[PDB]
């Protein structure tokens, strides 16, 4: 159904759904790995599907039909603790790069693509732990996509030859992203 912000599980699968407090996005959940966003004048927000708590070798697979009508991305998206860390393994994206402005690290070819690799850093910034300062990690494909398979594990291998290493997981989802855009999208995770 569609939900207020909120984390819990749903069909099978652990979803979250996170807003800024601006008004403009319905998110629902649907059977199994499903779930809708459709997103009017928005903030920031991001909501999805996937598992509580993720694994450093999952397999995800994601599919369906992905629309910004600005900024916005669709990524496989969770955290880890210890050290805190939000990461990205970015598929598609709307008018705006993520990665504007940070340093490049690497590359990795992962799932049919070659991605750029980025760390960024928030500080005193909202988290899972509450106002943190973390750090971000970030694989952006270069050739975009709405559906597909991600190793995570070929993503996570790169990174940590970065230095970029990951602590114990929490949650891991395939979420979209919006920030003062418009869109609509509809994924189905696995
Ligand atoms: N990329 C983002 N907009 N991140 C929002 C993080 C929200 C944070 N985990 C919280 O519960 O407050
Ligand atoms: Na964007
Ligand atoms: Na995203
Ligand atoms: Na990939
Ligand atoms: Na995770
Ligand atoms: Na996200």
């Amino acid at each position: 159904q569609t939900i207020q912000p909120g984390t819990g599980y749903n069909n099978g699968y652990f979803y979250s759904y996170w807003n800024d407090g601006h008004g403009g996005v319905t998110y629902t959940n649907g059977p199994g790995g499903q779930f809708s966003v459709n997103w009017s004048n928005s903030g920031n927000f991001v909501g999805g599907k996937g598992w509580q708590p993720g694994t450093k070798n999952k397999v995800i697979n994601f599919s369906g039909s992905y629309n910004p009508n600005g900024n916005s991305y669709l990524s496989v998206y969770g955290w880890s603790r210890n050290p805190l860390i939000e990461y990205y393994i970015v598929e598609n994206f709307g008018t705006y790069n993520p990665s504007t402005g940070a340093t490049k690290l690497g590359e990795v070819t992962s799932d049919g693509s070659v991605y750029d690799i980025y760390r960024t850093q928030r500080v005193n910034q909202p988290s899972i732990i509450g106002t943190a300062t973390f750090y971000q990690y970030w694989s952006v494909r270069r050739n975009h996509r709405s559906s597909g398979s991600v190793n995570t594990a070929n993503h996570f291998n790169a990174w940590a030859q970065q230095g970029l290493t990951l602590g114990t997981m929490d949650y891991q989802i395939v979420a979209v992203e919006g920030y003062f855009s418009s869109g609509s999208a509809s994924i189905t995770v696995s």
